[PDB]
């Protein structure tokens, strides 16, 4: 993949933030605190789940960013639309505006309804994440193999405003407390 030219500065919505997160002073990195942080609650706030947007928003064009997510045992990435659900329980699909990978239970899936079961031999280290606005394609990258492809959700349906999607992932194991990063350009 030659994604890497539509490169994009990506940073973390304070706002959106579950109310237990801890985003870094420069908007690049989350972690999962072992509290509430002390913030007012708001409508933009996802409040089951530990899950915050990047202040960005795309309408067009192509995209690329590259996310961190060394030693995590649990987390979910890709895109949303801007107007997703924040409050209560919800499954993360396109039919809900989110096109999404994850880890979860030593296992690596597709966003898909129902989820789709990815093949991964080299665990990812950094994940790369490509968007295509007009052709209706979002792609991840194992940036850790040489950049190879892990999954392609093509013929989307954005309807809407897309943001950068994050969930750092519950940490009731004691083994999840490591943080998502943007990685630089
Ligand atoms: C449909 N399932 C989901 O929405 C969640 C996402 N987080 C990892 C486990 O599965």
């Amino acid at each position: 993949h030659h994604h890497h030219h539509h490169m994009v500065h990506i940073t973390l919505d304070r706002n959106t933030a579950n109310s237990w997160l801890i985003i870094s002073k420069d908007r690049r990195q989350v972690r999962m605190g072992d509290t509430h942080q002390n913030v007012s609650d708001n409508k933009e706030r996802f409040s089951n789940y530990p899950m915050v947007l990047g202040a960005q928003r795309f309408s067009s064009g192509k995209m690329y960013w590259e996310v961190d997510v060394t030693q995590k045992e649990a987390w979910d990435l890709g895109v949303c639309r801007d107007s997703v659900q924040r409050k209560g329980q919800f499954s993360l699909s396109p039919e809900n505006g989110f096109w999404t990978i994850w880890l979860w239970q030593d296992s690596y899936e597709a966003g898909t309804s129902p989820q789709t079961t990815l093949h991964i031999q080299v665990p990812p280290c950094q994940i790369g994440i490509f968007v295509d606005y007009e052709a209706g394609v979002v792609s991840f990258y194992n940036i850790t193999d040489h950049g190879s492809l892990i999954y392609t959700f093509s013929e989307c349906v954005f309807a809407g405003p897309l943001r950068p999607f994050f969930n750092v992932g519950f940490n009731y194991s004691g083994g999840n407390a490591a943080p998502l990063k943007l990685c630089p350009l």
